């Protein structure tokens, strides 16, 4: 006569509530209700849950307190007809599915899972309309990520404490993260910075609009001089030369508006712009996320829905105008890449009008909706103009732009050269030297970090979050004004993991299991034997790496004396 749904969360319960008709009942399993505890030993095949050595088997246990909750889903399970495994779509949603229904038990039959990337009426409606099957590859796939890293941690971990200090860690993807700070660290250590000069020049033109050049070429060379003595001389020529224009190359120039967000630039536009953490960001998108005001925090694809694009196009539409409205649809799909960027649920709703949400949740929104909509409207057009001038062997140049059409800058916050024709005479005013000098790389920033994971291919849109979290209580890196410093442990522990742990530190290897198991949720590899070959690569290096360091075993935190 029913129906049981259920989902991982109260506030995600509450809201698909809203939507399900009175054939269903919606209950929240409040978290994961089960997972793994909190050649060959034992002793370590328990602690880690997972046994390395008779194919994988594995020890799930109920949650603390979690108990009273199965016994709740239990009996609730049994007045119903089938039941909904309502877990958000990713590989991690998927196998929280996969635990539901092995607790509760019962004919796989009883079971489907449903998949949606927002919840709203429309979207809730089609998910229970063409319901679907728990994908076994896409579990299998994320257990053989939660396996390797289990097996990373707890067997390297102990190496550590005995070659170089108790309680310390080691993370699969994470100690591959620290490298890369530390590795900026260094460069940043040894950077020299450089000096050299810029020249520039203050003149007047015929009729007496003030222009202000710099010098671009000497003998038609670049113009850089590295030090005091050439730059005078350089003015002094320069200001006995004769000025005079030739060329104002008048060129129409355009902006494009960015593509709707994904997971990673979330983060960075969030940070570089709102000031907000990726902790920060990513618990807001969720919380937006389970209210049904956003499409779902963790993705990599920029791509957008019919129905989203005509909803927005409309918007546009009635708001701004035509000449804001493209000719098509911005496109930026099918069986894979068939997921949506992050965007408004409802274009209508504007973040002053989000309920229960805290003045920066509503900023994310708003920053969210504005680029929805922005990366949907014409491209902004400016009139460039350059002037090139010469000066005896020297070349100066000055450039300016006008704004024509704002475009797609008008759904953002509120917000020039002098008249000259080829051959005109102008008149130094004034010559003006500055020394500068190379700066050194930037710091990571905590989302500019994840950019460069992405970049390398090596985090995932539902990992780079913990990533960033995971390696700053360890004492590898800090972030210290929203910056990454290496901390001397992390470059001790580093170059410990580089020596004997090569496969495992390799940037492309790191990347490459990622390939690894996006073909495990594919039905391209098997999760078992990719667990056995990375146990193999795995075992070899840890083997090595617990001899002596005479034999090539790891270095311990030596240093010892003329003794
Ligand atoms: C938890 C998790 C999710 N995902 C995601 C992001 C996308 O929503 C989806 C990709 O679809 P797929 O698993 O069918 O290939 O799963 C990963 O790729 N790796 C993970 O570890
Ligand atoms: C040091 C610092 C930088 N930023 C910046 C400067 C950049 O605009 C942005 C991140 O820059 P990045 O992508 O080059 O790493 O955030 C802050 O917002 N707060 C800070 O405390
Ligand atoms: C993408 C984009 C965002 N912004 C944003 C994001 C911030 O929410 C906003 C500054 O905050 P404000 O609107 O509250 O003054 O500017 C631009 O100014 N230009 C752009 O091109």
């Amino acid at each position: 006569g029913k129906a049981l749904v259920i989902v991982e969360s109260p506030a995600k319960a509450k809201t698909i509530n809203k939507y399900l008709g009175s054939d269903y009942v919606v209950k929240s399993s409040v978290g994961h209700i089960r997972d793994l505890p909190t050649d060959e030993r034992g002793a370590l095949v328990n602690r880690m849950g997972v046994d390395p050595w008779h194919n994988w088997e594995a020890h799930y246990e109920v949650l603390p307190g979690k108990e009273k909750v199965v016994s709740e889903l239990k009996q609730l399970a049994e007045k119903a007809d089938h039941i909904y495994l309502a877990t958000d779509l990713d590989r991690e949603g998927e196998a929280i599915a996969w635990h539901l229904r092995e607790v509760i038990g019962g004919d796989d039959a009883r079971y489907s899972r449903v998949v949606f990337n927002e919840i709203t009426k429309n979207a809730i409606r089609q998910a229970f309309n063409k319901p679907g099957e728990l994908n076994i590859d896409r579990v299998n796939a994320q257990q053989a990520r939660r396996f390797m890293d289990r097996v990373v941690g707890y067997m390297v971990s102990p190496l550590l404490w005995k070659k170089i200090a108790r309680g310390l860690s080691a993370g699969r993807v994470q100690s591959v993260a620290v490298r890369l700070v530390v590795e900026r660290e260094r460069e940043i250590k040894a950077f020299v910075p450089e000096e050299f000069w810029e020249v520039d020049a203050s003149t007047t033109t015929p009729s007496g609009e003030a222009l202000a050049l710099q010098v671009t070429h000497q003998n038609d060379k670049p113009f850089r001089p590295v030090n005091k003595e050439q730059t005078q001389a350089a003015v002094s020529l320069l200001e006995k030369a004769r000025y005079s224009v030739l060329e104002r190359e008048d060129k129409p120039t355009t902006s494009k508006p960015g593509a709707p967000f994904i997971t990673s630039t979330l983060q960075q536009a969030a940070s570089t712009r709102l000031g907000f953490g990726v902790k920060k960001t990513m618990m807001m998108a969720q919380r937006l996320y389970e209210a049904g005001y956003i499409t779902y925090m963790r993705t990599d694809s920029t791509n957008l829905s019919q129905d989203a694009v005509n909803m927005v196009r409309g918007y546009i539409s009635d708001n701004f105008g035509k000449k804001y409205l493209p000719e098509s649809p911005n496109q930026y799909e099918n069986s894979q890449e068939a997921h949506e960027a992050i965007r408004p649920s409802d274009v209508n709703v504007m973040a002053e009008s989000l309920k229960d949400m805290e003045a920066d949740a509503q900023k994310l929104y708003q920053l969210i909706w504005r680029q929805f909509v922005a990366c949907q409207m014409t491209p902004a057009k400016y009139d460039s103009t350059t002037l090139t001038v010469g000066a005896g062997d020297f070349r100066l140049k000055a450039r300016g732009r006008i704004l024509r059409f704002d475009g797609w800058t008008k759904v953002m916050p509120a917000l020039i050269l002098p008249a000259v024709n080829k051959g005109d005479a102008l008149t130094l005013v004034e010559l003006t030297p500055a020394q500068h000098f190379t700066k050194p790389p930037a710091r990571f920033s905590e989302a500019s970090l994840v950019k460069e994971l992405e970049k390398r291919g090596i985090g995932r849109p539902s990992t780079y979050a913990s990533i960033i979290s995971t390696i700053q209580d360890r004492g590898y890196v800090r972030v210290e004004n929203r910056r990454f410093y290496a901390e001397k442990m992390g470059e001790i522990v580093t170059d410990r993991l580089e020596e004997n742990f090569r496969e495992l530190m390799n940037y492309d290897f790191t990347a490459q299991m990622e390939n690894s198991l996006d073909q495990v949720a594919n039905h391209e590899a098997e999760w078992k034997a990719v667990l056995d070959h990375f146990f193999s690569d795995f075992t070899q290096q840890l083997d090595k790496a617990e001899k002596d360091p005479e034999e090539g075993g790891m270095r311990p935190n030596q240093m010892v004396l003329t003794s």
